[PDB]
């Protein structure tokens, strides 16, 4: 569609791969996925130099989203440490990413792009959840919430594999925001320290997040999504307040 | 065009509007921009009920990108405080978002969508730098680095305004990853605390990022982008190490 956009896409794609290669470390599964996506990047470059440029761009745009996914998965695998629940989720997201790449190579591009839209959001959510658990430290209330978000992401991935992609997409949207909220609450509690004023505001916002999850599980989706958007804003503000004290 | 996709985009777009309203506070310029995007959202919902559902989704997909940009701008202005450099970039990005919305309303949808590609990424960048400045505290090296990122972002906005959209997008891409790098390094410096061994690693990684920016300013973009990509991974790894102590 444009030579200028191709070079721009190729530059960021190599950047995601370079970071993914480093974050993958010694894990053979992460290294295999990065090399697989890297070979798809170089295949799109040969097609741009030789054959169809508009087709090479569509392959590059797919490669870009796969590179960002594998980089978040690799970052999630590092922060996950030895937690089996997080490690298990990294494996499920990796397998679905590999299947989507095969589906794109096979020619079913619409299905593969539909799959990666779900895979990319799940990869970012598990990275944010993994960082939240690390930031939570030894706080039991924070670890319980992070574990509660993890199982919700597990149900969304399983619902997607069952066939109901629409319901799984709605659940993954809720999981993605609840993950971003708990990561800021955990960062707030870390930055608060021994300050009793900020540590009290963290518990209150943490209670509002649990209520938003309970609203989603009950059935009121419209009210649950509104409650979560409010919790995320408050979590960012309390994290800003705590960081200003340091 | 799909009904389930439209309902999905509308739910997410309302989430961004809701969060942007709280982050904007009493800012009259921010709340006005949120209200304009919110009215475009409701306009897309009315078209979905009474007219072309395919055109309503195309409008809603533009609204979603605009709503995510105004949320990051509100978060940036909230975290920026009275910082004049960050304030200056906030209204410049806010101004560009306004023109792109009026462009979409005039019928030129392709030019408006190309504008939001620059505006959204710039809005996320200025929000990350603003969070990096707060995490920096009084650290002069982290403050100087944050200012260096903001200068590159200023050049990218001005180059985009002067016509060369290609060069501006390349610099804005560098600005975005460098912004994410300084935020993780500043978070690592905060999480390290009084650990001299960890602060040396944070200090050295900050220097590797400074060298990456100098390679970009020298003209060698290819090597500068690889260096920035390597620094970003190292910044994420040192913040994890600092958090585990």
């Amino acid at each position: 569609s444009s030579d200028e956009e191709f070079k721009f896409l190729a530059t960021e794609a190599k950047m995601l791969i370079t970071a993914a290669e480093r974050l993958a470390g010694t894990d053979p599964e992460l290294q295999e996925m990065v090399a697989l996506i890297k070979k798809e990047l170089e295949q799109a470059e040969r097609t741009f130099r030789n054959g169809d440029k508009s087709e090479a761009q569509r392959q590059l745009e797919f490669v870009l989203t796969a590179a960002r996914a594998v980089m978040n998965v690799a970052a999630a695998a590092n922060a996950a440490g030895t937690d089996p629940e997080l490690i298990e989720m990294v494996l499920r997201i990796l397998k679905q990413l590999k299947e989507a790449i095969r589906t794109f190579q096979n020619g079913d591009q619409e299905e593969a792009e539909t799959q990666l839209r779900f895979v990319l959001r799940a990869a970012i959510a598990v990275a944010v959840v993994a960082a939240a658990l690390v930031l939570a430290g030894t706080d039991p209330e924070l670890q319980e919430m992070v574990k509660q978000i993890l199982e919700e992401l597990k149900q969304a991935i399983e619902t997607f594999a069952r066939g109901d992609k629409e319901k799984a997409l709605t659940q993954l949207l809720f999981v993605a925001w609840a993950a971003h909220a708990v990561a800021m609450i955990a960062a707030a509690a870390n930055l608060a320290g021994t300050d009793p004023r900020l540590q009290q505001q963290v518990k209150e916002i943490l209670e509002k997040l649990k209520e938003a999850i309970e609203t989603f599980q009950k059935g009121d989706e419209e009210q649950a999504f509104r409650q979560l958007a409010e919790v995320l804003a408050e979590a960012a503000l309390v994290a800003l307040r705590a960081a200003l004290t340091n």
